[PDB]
């Protein structure tokens, strides 16, 4: 009921498809950042939304800037997210699986680097 995900200095996650077992009450994402760049240069987060909401979350988040960890304050389209991290840092987020609809289309992504392709899928199986 948890996953360890890495974001690197090349704006890649080390996975692009998360499966959430239906037996899980909660799900945990453990985000880390290999490499050698600070958070104000090459910062990463982990953000969950529906596929439909992703573009708008990313656009509004980018425009909110670093100080706001590239997320629009109190964004209702964000199901779950970590904080923004630099190299050698880590952060975890846990959410209620009850917030997911089984078999539906969810995307995960880093908000400042989604446009560079830092994204993948998540499915309640
Ligand atoms: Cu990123």
């Amino acid at each position: 009921c948890s996953v360890d995900i890495q974001g690197n200095d090349q704006m890649q996650f080390n996975t692009n498809a998360i499966t959430v077992d239906k037996s899980c009450k909660q799900f945990t994402v453990n985000l880390s950042h290999p490499g050698n760049l600070p958070k104000n240069v090459m910062g990463h987060n982990w953000v969950l939304s529906t596929a439909a909401d992703m573009q708008g979350v990313v656009t509004d988040g980018m425009a909110s800037g670093l100080d706001k960890d590239y997320l629009k304050p109190d964004d209702s389209r964000v199901i779950a997210h970590t904080k923004l991290i630099g190299s050698g840092e880590k952060d975890s987020v846990t959410f209620d699986v009850s917030k997911l609809k089984e078999g539906e289309q969810y995307m995960f992504f880093c908000s400042p680097h989604q446009g560079a392709g830092m994204k993948g899928t998540l499915t309640l199986k």
